């Protein structure tokens, strides 16, 4: 069956640890333990297609193998929104392409100190061509939609 290589990325403390334990595993991690790398594997049907997610979890705390990326910032920190051109960068340094399968997520979309508006990352996902999700690990609020979209986008390519 397909697999799909997703890669979680993004800057210290925005959530991609939580989204990915959302998504696989169905429960919201409160503590936060930074990451050095991890993965998942899991199947799932998508779209009526039997496949395998592989999902790389990567640290934020300051790749080329991967299919899709799953680029993470938090609503309520905009220096990590900031940090997304250096990761739009990377990607396509380690992919060696300017068209990559990219999915901009805006996390932690439950809370209320927020900071960068919708309309703000919509602009900037337009700029690359992808879409811009919004979501809480918290809540669950979009987390299997993002993951979904990245694959959709995958297939695109
Ligand atoms: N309210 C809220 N808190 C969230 C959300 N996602 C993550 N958090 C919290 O934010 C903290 C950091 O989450 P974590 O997933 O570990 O972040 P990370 O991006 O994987 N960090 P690292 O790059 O260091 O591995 C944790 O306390 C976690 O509970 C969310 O959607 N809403
Ligand atoms: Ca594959
Ligand atoms: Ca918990
Ligand atoms: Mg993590
Ligand atoms: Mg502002
Ligand atoms: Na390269």
């Amino acid at each position: 069956m397909t697999e799909y290589k997703l890669v979680v990325v993004g800057a210290g403390g925005v959530g991609k640890s939580a989204l990915t334990i959302q998504l696989i595993q169905n429960h919201f991690v409160d503590e936060y333990d930074p990451t050095i790398e991890d993965s998942y594997r899991k199947q799932v049907v998508i779209d009526g297609e039997t496949c395998l997610l592989d999902i790389l979890d990567t640290a934020g705390q300051e790749m080329r193998t991967g299919e899709g990326f799953l680029c993470v910032f938090a609503i309520n920190n905009t220096k990590s929104f900031e940090d997304i051109h250096q990761y739009f960068e990377q990607i396509k340094r380690v992919k060696d392409s300017d068209d990559v399968p990219m999915v901009l997520v805006g996390n932690k979309c439950d809370l209320a100190a927020r900071t960068v508006e919708s309309r703000q990352a919509q602009d900037l996902a337009r700029s690359y061509g992808i879409p811009y999700i919004e979501t809480s690990a918290k809540t669950r609020q979009g987390v299997e939609d993002a993951f979904y979209t990245l694959v959709r986008e995958i297939r695109q390519h």
